[PDB]
């Protein structure tokens, strides 16, 4: 795609999010860069308002998937990249297990040489003391596949995929992810076979930070076509 050629190289990145989360009103911004020739993110995240309300790892599906790297001969199928500059919406329903859920609605697109993801979010019936709103996930990040399929009636994609998240006491949170992306401008944007991306993350805290904030060092492979 043209698109494709946007991310031959390192690329700025900006993440602003708005949150609700319970009645509890929070905003993230975000920098860094991704260098989808290597599939890699490398962003620092600040809770501007104060203490952030959820536990950092939960917020990581939702702070750019253009930035994962899609093997050459499976280029076809880059839908990400494909919607660039004008860029794509993308929506979200994220379900912890027995707790509450996420509604989050982003556009990701270039702003400049600069590509942003711009999110609002939604969290509703989340247990006063359940694993979220009580603070009890561990800070460290699992490694997953992302399910993704074409949606062509939307001229986009779905993705499903779950997301675990240590519990502090040794057990797991489950957050099952459901998504649907649409292009926002009018040109032809890749409809994939089915694929997915296979993921890992490693959260850090910046040593001179005092803010509530996370770093974030990800890598992304589309795989699952072999030819």
């Amino acid at each position: 795609s043209k698109g494709e050629e946007l991310f031959t190289g390192v690329v700025p990145i900006l993440v602003e999010l708005d949150g609700d989360v319970n009645g509890h009103k929070f905003s993230v911004s975000g920098e860094g860069e991704g260098d989808a020739t290597y599939g890699k993110l490398t962003l620092k995240f600040i809770c501007t308002t104060g203490k952030l309300p959820v536990p950092w790892p939960t917020l990581v599906t939702t702070f750019v998937q253009c930035f994962s790297r899609y093997p050459d001969h499976m280029k076809r199928h880059d839908f990400f990249k494909s919607a660039m500059p004008e860029g794509y919406v993308q929506e979200r329903t994220i379900s912890f297990k027995d707790d509450g859920n996420y509604k989050t609605r982003a556009e990701v697109k270039f702003e400049g040489d600069t590509l942003v993801n711009r999110i609002e979010l939604k969290g509703i019936d989340f247990k006063e003391d359940g694993n979220i709103l009580g603070h009890k996930l561990e800070y460290n990040y699992n490694s997953h596949n992302v399910y993704i399929t074409a949606d062509k009636q939307k001229n986009g994609i779905k993705a499903n995929f779950k997301i675990r998240h240590n519990i502090e006491d040794g057990s797991v949170q489950l957050a099952d992810h459901y998504q649907q992306n649409t292009p926002i401008g009018d040109g032809p944007v890749l409809l994939p076979d089915n694929h997915y991306l296979s993921t890992q993350s490693a959260l850090s805290k910046d040593p001179n930070e005092k803010r509530d904030h996370m770093v974030l060092l990800e890598f992304v492979t589309a795989a699952g076509i072999t030819h």
